[PDB]
């Protein structure tokens, strides 16, 4: 399909000393040069930004981060903040963020469980634990309930099956569980459908929510509702969504998030930084096919400031 890219890519021809005289300059003295900032931090990579954070401590003996958080001010400095964490560790930071006792953010929690690969989650699981001495799985397990706890740490378990020929006849009968379970509003034997949704291989998987709907009359999808269903049916939609098309599920939580009254802006600043180097330009594609209108448009007419005008240039184009 469509080759993967973000929307930031390394800036040729960077120098770190000259980066960071431009930031000092805009800082230093009464005031802020808000325009420099987010038009330098915007169009260099999450390395090179690490790599100007370091030159501005050797030539000025100050902390960039904290310069920024002294110079900067609301949902524009919660972006840029977002923006200087490195690549590495942000996945990892979100989830940590959102485990909270009984105030544990769920829809966090099934976003980024949901959209990673197994790649991407052995590495968030590896750099967690690091970083807040204890495993996922655990906070995963004390913070959440039910099959939908159950379903998370079959997930998290990042090991589902390689792709391979399809095996027809696991298909069908794959599919049919899955009508079943449906039929009984997926609160019957989850621990079958739950091996299903999360041990099973895409291109499997993609073939059962073909088979299911032969068998069915309607799409999977049309028997969750993503608006009142619980915790679980929530993961299965996005599960279902994911397996179809990252960048289309990634889209639409967009969507959400500015669809309506005000802005999620934790949700918009959260997926515009996390996917801006993996598949920013995808997600915009899908999003201008899927929604008929581009997210720069959205953006522009939900947000105000040097707030949206960092996100414009993150987005980098009207599609
Ligand atoms: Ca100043
Ligand atoms: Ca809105």
């Amino acid at each position: 399909a469509q080759v993967l890219r973000g929307t930031v890519t390394d800036f040729p021809g960077f120098d770190e000393r000259a980066d960071a005289e431009t930031l000092r300059k805009a800082m230093k003295g009464l005031g802020t040069d808000e325009e420099s900032i987010l038009t330098l931090l915007t169009s260099r990579s999450n390395a090179q930004r690490q790599e100007i954070s370091a030159a501005f401590k050797t030539l000025f003996g100050r902390d960039l981060l904290d310069d920024l958080k002294s110079e900067l001010t609301g949902k524009f400095e919660k972006l840029i903040v977002a923006l200087m964490k490195p690549s590495r560790l942000y996945d990892a930071y979100e989830l940590k963020h959102a485990l909270k006792g009984a105030g544990t953010n769920e829809k966090v929690l099934t976003e980024i469980i949901a959209s990673r690969t197994p790649e991407e989650l052995r590495a968030i699981k590896q750099v967690y634990e690091e970083e807040y001495g204890s495993s996922l799985e655990d906070d995963v397990v004390g913070d959440t309930s039910g099959y939908y706890q159950r379903m998370l740490v079959v997930l998290l378990q990042a090991n589902r099956d390689p792709d391979a020929g399809i095996d027809e006849a696991q298909v069908e009968q794959d599919a049919q569980a899955l009508f079943q379970a449906g039929e009984l509003k997926w609160g019957t034997d989850e621990e079958k459908f739950i091996t299903i949704f999360g041990t099973r291989s895409v291109s499997h998987l993609r073939k059962v929510f073909d088979k299911y709907m032969t068998i069915s009359g309607f799409q999977i999808e049309e028997t969750i509702d993503r608006e009142t269903s619980g915790n679980l049916e929530q993961l299965l939609l996005a599960v279902v969504k994911s397996i179809r098309s990252i960048p289309a599920y990634l889209a639409e939580t967009l969507y959400y998030a500015m669809k309506g009254a005000g802005t999620d802006d934790h949700t918009l600043i959260r997926v515009m930084v996390s996917r801006s180097e993996i598949d920013l330009f995808n997600i915009r594609k899908e999003f201008r096919k899927n929604f008929a209108t581009s997210l720069y448009s959205m953006i522009k007419g939900d947000t105000s400031g040097d707030y949206k005008k960092a996100l414009l240039l993150l987005c980098g184009e009207d599609d």
